[PDB]
């Protein structure tokens, strides 16, 4: 019986066993409810791909924490030279941790870490797809919509994070799609209201995707569910 | 009632109440018609990635225009540095400016940026369905055959631009079958022809195509059609 | 009738007229039966991603050999300032060469090439579709499982090879999915036992792949079959 809380963005807080966070954009991000100070022990953190607003505190918490990054190949080389453990996998790959399986799916996206001034390769983009005691969560980071999606159906998806915002990732209209592609149990909408330029109808997107037949449940940071 | 103007290799005007440029690979393409004094004032620069003969004049048109460069977040990143004004999207993502709806697309590609001798990371590689007073242009960018194209069917394209020249995108056969996925109401071949490596015979793309039912206007560059 | 031998990991081997090798890691290839003095004759390398794992001896065996490399643009950049012979290509793209036709085809993976201590960006990573004489072989490079598989469904491929090792790429389940939507005649399993972390269950794969229709050959590094 794990407890789900969505930060704010695409931050999401998983407490069961063991405590995951994926893309922790803390520090800096205005929708946030807590400072770092206010997280609980962490034991991984899930990197979805390189943009700042995901990559975030990733590794602050880590070395404050021991906790293992995991993410691609190319983040976790970045990553390394920081001084941080990490787990490298790659799109569609995925393995058995301690706490229960992790998948990173594709995700149509870019992956560039900014460093100073200079763009670093970061790999390609994913979500995450999250296998504990038998309950599914699926991330999808960053993305706009893709037939790759359509490979989840057969998971039976517990809950969903799907982005909404628009212009860097899916609107209101696509993110509906997604949900109808994907078919899980329950969506709940993210990397929105964040700045203005990803502002999107939230109670919208409620009232179409659940018109499509999937229940919606919307989150404002710091709010959680029980998996 | 708009202009839409073939100017070769990738390059597409279109010249409506504001004026946008696609891959504006002017000075150095073979196939181009005009040289940039020989440009309209210009309001939009779409860029679909980072390769240089799409790429092309973004910058010194840009700066000659106070025009504003479209593209995905990284290749934003590289014109910012180069004191140009950029407008950050992502794969998937839309967004609707003063003068219609532009939404990057799925491409399967590469979008290196070379600068010197240095590849810099250029994001991921896009086209863009643009939407202007009811009518949908789609510019495929640089791409191979992706399923990701059978999503653009429900938008009903009035135009598609497709590469045909092999090698580096499609060739003659796959971009048949591009065509067959969109169902775009009338097609124009691009991206051949330019270099002898992308030689495409383009009478038998038409011929093709419209046997499957689409039909197909082979602009050389410097032809125009109205939308 | 040309020899096909699997040399352990990702090493595929094709003799015939020409002589061609895929991913070309020998030097530090644990389960790699041969050393590079052990190889024959190479006329082409084909190069799926910029992982060492993969990209490998690449330019040893191609400067020794006046050997031309076939790869994405960004790769072929890279291996061009180390005085390599290459012909650059990108994902979905096909010509046709003195010993057959090469398709470059799409994967869900990274490119990074890892340059000293610098992460390179190597374009995006893909598999290739391989005719010769109308035989064809599909060598997946690493990948998930993706949709754009099943566009090689109609190809009615000879032998696919398939990564099934985990973590980094497609582990059995997917693999099994993989081969479904391909409907090879053949499928051959790589990519695992190199080491620990790529563990997989090979005999399992056979088993579950046959149980779907599609033969399956276990090559142990070395072995090979005829085409
Ligand atoms: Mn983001
Ligand atoms: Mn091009
Ligand atoms: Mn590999
Ligand atoms: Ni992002
Ligand atoms: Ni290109
Ligand atoms: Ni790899």
């Amino acid at each position: 019986g794990m407890k789900v809380t969505f930060l704010g963005h695409a931050v999401v807080l998983i407490e069961g066993k063991k405590n995951i966070i994926i893309d922790p954009f803390i520090s800096g991000n205005p929708v946030c409810p807590v400072k770092l100070e206010g997280l609980p022990k962490i034991d991984y953190i899930l990197v979805t791909h390189g943009h700042g607003d995901h990559l975030g505190d990733a590794v602050e918490i880590a070395k404050k924490n021991d906790a293992t990054v995991i993410s691609n190949y190319e983040i976790c080389h970045y990553l390394g030279k920081k001084g941080v453990k990490t787990h490298a996998m790659h799109i569609g790959g995925s393995y058995l941790f301690d706490f229960g399986r992790v998948k990173m799916t594709p995700a149509v996206h870019g992956s560039g870490i900014l460093d100073g001034d200079s763009m670093i390769y970061g790999g390609n983009p994913s979500g995450f797809l999250i296998t504990i005691e038998g309950k599914k969560i699926y991330h999808a980071g960053d993305t706009g919509l893709t037939r790759e999606m359509e490979l989840l159906a057969e998971e039976n998806v517990d809950v969903a994070f799907l982005p909404i915002g628009g212009n860097f990732v899916m609107d209101v209209e696509d993110a509906v799609r997604a949900a109808v592609m994907i078919k899980p149990k329950k969506v709940v909408p993210m990397h929105y209201g964040t700045w203005e330029l990803i502002f999107a109808d939230v109670e919208l997107f409620k009232k179409k995707v659940e018109e499509k037949g999937v229940e919606c449940v919307i989150l404002e940071p710091g709010e959680s569910l029980e998996l």
